């Protein structure tokens, strides 16, 4: 009857015998251990070893399994994805749905998980109360028979399913069975842009509540005008028989001192015509001078809810953490505790490049740490609820949380098929009520969120509604639909641009500036993505930050997004490499196009996360003549812990340095006075570096963390000193086929067939092994592919631009090259013109000086027609022969750094490995580029100027042509890349251009110059 | 909701419908045990729904009603909202929890009187010339039930056509009701009689409370 | 199966393989019938005399009525309600509910009524189309099945409940 009812293919049924949702239970029999959060001798764990058998079908699986094991079935962990273990292939699909759209229908080939586990149940707990099973998570549905007799049914893969086992059990032995299908009518609710899997991927669990129990419970806080008082709103809820004699106490503990409690027996206020809730109990506790919970000091209380008797005599406890805040959108601003928030968000989906979607304490905190070091106070939980224990470490640490449905539709034609459609209101409306339910008692959830790309249907209205009427502390918000509709307390848009429209029909994502002024627009608007962070990228991400300090109603925004998806695979060797999209067989797949985070799956930084901290820097800084002057963007918190080290140096050589205390009030000035520098007698320029150190540890960071920084230039000595005078005169010989030049053991060589420098020599040795050339294109980086989907290509991409106007295989032809001697040094002139199809691209013109003292001096003059695509780079590569062991730079750094994605890095004297000096992007591309560069050291070679560079043992040739980073190898000696002028790399979306007008390089005439020297 | 040709007949001679889903709970308690109760949610959201998608096409239905009788719940305000999402062109009434909720456009109650308070706790039933202006209330005010005509009765009718005459917003109301709920029975002739609760060896029954 | 799952003490499921609702279709395949609303040939009333049986639950209905007219039952009008016929007792109730207040339970005596209807549909219908049947209106839960076959289940009293047939229906006698 369970294969016949077919519950897997009816969006009617999302469950069957399920127990109501609840918020965090683990019925303690003693008030203390509630009030400790120690462990729950009621609540046990049923992770560890499973029995699991794979089939193609539900039909293929044999009615023994019921009551006997397979011994075909292996033993895997639970919790577990058992794509995981090698069973079937992990999809990745963005938009498009891994199955064919026949709704509610699903492939008749639907992959099955049997799971079993025999396991011990004590006498205690069937004599007494009540047995419940909880699954926190299975995807994406499930039967479920203990000892041979079928218990029910459950859908909605991030939300616990409960059971009541009491009638089930019997003592010692039992067998649980588990029927998991990959795909139901669940499915079409679920299509996030992630890797597809299935299993029990989280927790298991056996809880005994007593008969008479605490079967719900909501606390609220509310405040007076200025937060000094609060009553503290708690309603208690019980199942089994009612009786005078009951009691409920909830008492408020801040450590070991209760601070309020109250007591009261069962029967609320009258509600209507026909009474009150007789199993049902308000207790109202004043509290004088609250703690207030905010992500700058997450405050806890902690309340524990007793069931008892009058006389005395404990029944259960439950438990939560508290923390007092308060909520509102007023006059179109989102407050927290009375002040506007200032959102540095991020969007973090639950991944782990080794167990897939299952999740643990440790990265969970590893994940918190990396956040808050870097300056996030918010995390969104794209896009489905998470791990109950996500909720318990925000609200301990403090972090801002937008909890968000398990509803995606982005698949459907058009996006709100199912959402606008009555027939799926009970699917979408349990997604929503059951994660409402289960934690809204956490401090750290400030939002609610509807779910994610489904379009705008009557079902997001009817459901925005039964949250404000059943939950009114906290807004709501759902970006579908065009982001701005009646189902949103939030003008909540993704890559909404800051000055550009976008105007889209139906659904235009507006400048973000001008979207808040529209004719009868009064919201708050705070991004649910943007910054798109996909591979090279967060480009422009300063411009996000300088529009949301400006306007008060931009109040920030969730960057998109935290950790790369990849997945860990082995190769002959047994060696790892990270994956993507259509490297497990699958198909339809888009790619790398699920590698979008601040880190990688490892939690390695990228190098945009140190940009992200910058701009998220919750000190301002500003110079006036000798004084500092810093600002606070606390809203709440002193700077307790902060100090402020200031440091001069002249290029890269310290001056001076001193350590001020910093005493800031949140939203405060501080001014201060540095004492006179002592201005210097040689040239270079006096740059004035700031930071903010905490000296001490923290819960989330360790003792010296660096929290902030500024820098400015001082003032500037220009050289006006000619360099010594040489005896020795460079001497020029010909042939037919180059040009030499002479002077003591260095040679230089110019072909002229090509133009170019084809050589040069110390003593006797060979520095080059590929000719110094001019170079404008770069190995393309992920946002100018412009491609989100596989299927998809783009005429308008700037690849597509570039390739169809044929940079790429844009051949140098020589149009120049002569020599001259002069007094004391050799000309080498040079003009080339790279054309394609009788197009003249680019035109090259150069001088090369090789005077005296040995130093080259190259002048560079480059045309660019106005009508060709505006090229990725204007500079020179070579492959030195030379392979050494440090890059030693002044310029801007330490980290890899680009025209539109360098605020965050410092002017000073880098000495890094070589290494160090090449970014491992996941798909290949142009990278490691450091900007304001004047002076750059490698081996014998030194090179002056204002350039950009990278270095590396990859050509740009091998990175594009190669797909992963794992099969890159190292060819002989280093590519050197010395740009004049770099493109932005943007990354508003990475879908479209995104490298803002400022950022391309489109001045038709550019100049640069390099001397070449050996120190 | 009624018989399809019931509006197809108030279309052609011309009266103003109610339409009405068909959800009363009145005897839960509390009465709003069920309507508040998210798990419910699905169950009446089919019966509002599908009325709606039945009726929306009739000129004679000017206003949707979200039931009778099942105190006020959360799942009210769902679907409430729901039906000024999906139809604009109705107001929506519901007379549950105390007649001026957040799930009615209109002040609806039943059996307010026109002049007299009826203070009961949590579900007052004001004088509805005084329920008119209290504090911050804007909307009109249609009895869905009064002048409740069981037996020998209608008294004080007048009194509320003055009012409803002499006020703006208070725009009428809803007679309880039209027809007695009398069944035909026999005796050992063969001669009929009306037949009320209790008649039918039914018990417990409320009696002659259907007339 | 129909037995075991019990889906009228389930407020989860209110109707199995219903139909969308919809405004009133009549199918005209002539425009002027249409504007002038005179009888469609598509849309036929199955109102007139059925066969009943009365039961005290749905356990006591014997399988053979799925296949079978059964000699018992009577020959009765529909629409009709059963008890203007005299099978059991009308209740009157104002606000306490007719059956013990314990949800989603209902009592275990439960008066079922057993209806089935022999009727000829042409072959012009089965050949092309889609032939759907109407409820207007079944108090309070229903289950259906057309020539021994299960089509689907429906509840709400008030609100019709529409079933394709398209695939159950044969030439001849249903
Ligand atoms: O707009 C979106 O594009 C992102 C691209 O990485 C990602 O798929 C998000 O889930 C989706 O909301
Ligand atoms: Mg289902
Ligand atoms: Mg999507
Ligand atoms: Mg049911
Ligand atoms: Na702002
Ligand atoms: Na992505
Ligand atoms: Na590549
Ligand atoms: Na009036
Ligand atoms: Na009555």
């Amino acid at each position: 009857v369970v294969l016949q009812r077919r519950d897997w293919e009816n969006p009617g049924v999302t469950q069957l015998n399920r127990l109501a949702a609840h918020p965090p239970f683990a019925s303690w029999r003693n008030s203390e251990e509630a009030r400790t959060d120690r462990p729950s001798q009621q609540l046990r764990s049923l992770n560890g070893e499973w029995r699991f058998a794979w089939f193609p079908a539900p039909e293929a699986v044999p009615e023994s399994w019921l009551e006997c094991d397979l011994p075909e079935a292996d033993t895997v962990v639970v919790p577990s994805n058992w794509q995981m273990h090698g069973y079937d292939a992990p999809i990745y699909t963005n938009v498009t749905y891994p199955i064919t759209v026949n709704p509610p229908f699903v492939p008749t080939e639907n992959p099955t998980g049997c799971y079993s586990l025999t396991f011990n149940v004590d006498e205690s707990w069937l004599q007494e109360g009540q047995t419940r099973i909880i699954f926190d998570g299975v995807n994406s549905a499930f039967h479920l028979w203990c000892n041979g007799r079928w218990v029910g049914y459950g859908q909605d893969s991030r939300l616990p399913s409960e059971f009541d086992l009491s009638a089930f059990l019997r003592a010692g032995e039992n067998r649980l069975a588990v029927m998991v299908l990959r795909w139901s009518d669940g499915s079409y609710l679920e299509d996030q842009d992630m890797w597809r899997m299935s299993g029990i991927f989280r927790d298991v669990s056996l809880l005994h509540k007593p008969t008479t129990q605490i079967s719900d419970f909501h606390v609220a806080t509310r405040f007076n005008d200025d937060f000094s008082r609060a009553v503290l709103e708690a309603e208690v809820q019980m199942c089994g028989e009612l009786r005078d004699y009951l009691r409920v106490t909830v008492s408020l503990w801040q450590g070991e001192t209760q601070v309020a409690s109250g007591t009261a027996p069962f029967g609320g206020e009258i509600i209507d015509e026909r009474g009150g809730y007789a199993d049902r109990v308000t207790l109202r506790l004043n509290v004088e001078n609250p703690k207030l919970w905010s992500a700058e000091i997450p405050n806890l209380y902690r309340a524990v809810v007793e069931l008892h008797t009058a006389d005395g005599t404990l029944i259960e406890a439950e438990a939560c953490d508290v923390g007092f805040r308060e909520v509102r959108i007023e006059n179109g601003l989102l407050l927290l505790n009375g002040k506007p928030l200032l959102i540095r968000g991020v969007n973090r989906h639950e991944h782990h490049p080794l167990h897939g979607q299952v999740m643990d304490e440790q990265t969970m905190v590893q994940d918190i740490l990396l956040m808050k070091q870097n300056n996030f106070n918010a995390v969104r939980c794209s896009h489905y609820p998470n791990h109950p224990l996500w909720y318990t470490l925000c609200d301990r640490y403090g972090l801002y949380v937008v909890d968000e449905a398990n509803i995606e539709t982005h698949g459907m034609v058009p996006m709100n098929r199912l959402t606008d459609d009555p027939r799926w209101l009970p699917a979408m409306s349990e997604r929503v009520t059951r994660m409402v339910q289960r934690d809204r008692n956490h401090p750290s959830v400030i939002i609610w969120s509807l779910g994610n790309e489904s379009g705008h249907g009557a079902n997001h209205d009817a459901l925005y509604r039964w949250i404000k009427s059943v939950d009114p502390s906290r807004p709501v918000q759902y970006e579908g639909g065009g982001a701005d509709t009646t189902a949103t307390d939030i003008i909540c848009p993704m890559y909404a641009r800051v000055d550009e429209d976008q105007p889209f029909p139906a659904v235009p994502k507006w400048s973000i500036k001008k979207w808040l002024s529209l004719p009868g627009e009064t919201r708050p608007l705070i991004l649910c993505e943007y910054a798109h962070a996909m591979g090279n990228s967060l480009g422009g991400f300063a411009k996000y930050w300088q529009a949301f300090r400006q306007y008060p109603r931009l109040q920030g925004g969730f960057v998109w997004d935290w950790v790369d998806q990849s997945l860990i695979k082995y190769d002959e060797n047994g060696n790892p490499w990270s994956a993507y999209g259509g490297d497990f067989g699958d198909t339809p797949n888009d790619r790398q196009f699920c590698m979008n985070g601040l880190v990688f799956a490892d939690r390695t930084p990228h190098p945009a996360l140190t940009e992200a901290k910058h701009q998220q820097q919750f000190f301002q800084f500003r110079l006036s003549g000798q004084t500092i002057e810093v600002t606070s963007e606390y809203l709440f918190r002193h700077s307790d812990n902060e100090l402020l080290h200031w440091m001069v140096a002249l290029d890269g050589k310290p001056l001076a340095s001193g350590e001020v205390p910093l005493d800031v009030a949140p939203q405060g000035k501080q001014l201060i006075e540095l004492p006179e520098l002592p201005q210097p007698e040689s040239a270079g320029q006096l740059w004035l570096t700031v930071r903010v150190v905490q000296p001490n540890a923290t819960a989330w960071s360790e003792a010296g963390h660096i929290s902030a920084w500024q820098q400015w230039r001082l003032a500037e000595n220009l050289s006006v000193t000619l360099p010594a005078a040489s005896h020795a005169i460079p001497h020029l010989t010909t042939s037919e086929m180059d040009f030499c030049i002479e002077l003591g053991n260095k040679r230089w060589q110019f072909n002229r067939q090509s133009g170019f420098l084809s050589q040069m020599w110390i003593g006797d040795k060979k520095q080059l092994l590929t000719p110094l050339r001019d170079q404008f294109t770069r190995a393309p980086l992920d946002n100018d592919i412009g491609v989100d989907e596989a299927t998809r290509i783009d005429p308008n991409a700037w690849v597509e631009r570039w390739k169809a106007a044929g940079h790429y295989q844009a051949e140098a032809a020589l149009l120049q090259c002569t020599a001259d001697t002069l007094a004391d040094a050799v000309l080498i002139t040079t003009a080339h013109a790279w054309q394609h199809q009788g197009k003249t691209l680019f035109i090259s013109r150069k001088t090369y000086r090789i005077d005296g003292s040995g130093q080259m001096a190259i002048t560079v003059d480059v045309e660019v027609a106005s009508d060709t695509p505006h090229p990725a780079r204007i500079g020179l590569n070579c492959q030195l022969a030379q392979v050494a062991e440090r890059v030693n730079w002044l310029g801007l750094g330490p980290q890899e750094n680009y025209p539109d994605r360098l605020t965050a890095a410092c002017f000073d004297r880098w000495d890094l490995p070589l290494s160090d000096m090449y970014t491992p992007y996941v798909f290949p591309s142009e990278n490691g580029l450091r900007c304001g560069t004047r002076e750059l050291n490698y081996g014998p070679h030194q090179w002056r100027g204002d350039f950009q560079f990278n270095i590396s043992r990859y050509s740009q040739q091998q990175l594009m042509e190669t797909s992963h980073r794992h099969l890159l190898h190292a060819e002989e000696g280093t590519w050197l890349n010395i740009d004049g002028f770099h493109m932005g790399i943007g990354g508003d979306d990475s879908w479209s251009p995104s490298v803002s007008a400022e950022f391309q390089l489109s001045a038709g005439r550019y100049h640069y110059q390099l001397v070449w020297c050996q120190k």
